[PDB]
């Protein structure tokens, strides 16, 4: 009865040294996405240059559905993953 989505998005890059990070071009395109199908979740960083984790919370299954068809396409900068979670 009560199930739960989670998107999944890799960041990683090739460089010995690390200084700067880059987290507004995932966060504004996470967030203009989500606010413009309707999709209510959090943000969760995880190790410098490496993973990024993000919670989806919808009613229906048509904004989880327009959402995870319309990003997930062609790889490049992040890998964008769906998966289904139950307690």
């Amino acid at each position: 009865t009560t199930y739960k989505y989670i998107l999944n998005l890799k960041f990683a890059f090739g460089d010995t040294n690390s200084e700067a990070v880059d987290a507004a071009e995932a966060e504004k395109k996470f967030k203009q996405y989500a606010n413009d199908h309707g999709v209510d979740g959090e943000w969760t960083y995880d190790d410098a240059t490496k993973t990024f984790t993000v919670t989806a919370k919808d009613s229906h299954a048509d904004r989880v559905r327009e959402l995870a068809q319309r990003l997930r396409q062609r790889p490049r900068v992040e890998r964008v993953e769906i998966t289904e979670v139950t307690e």
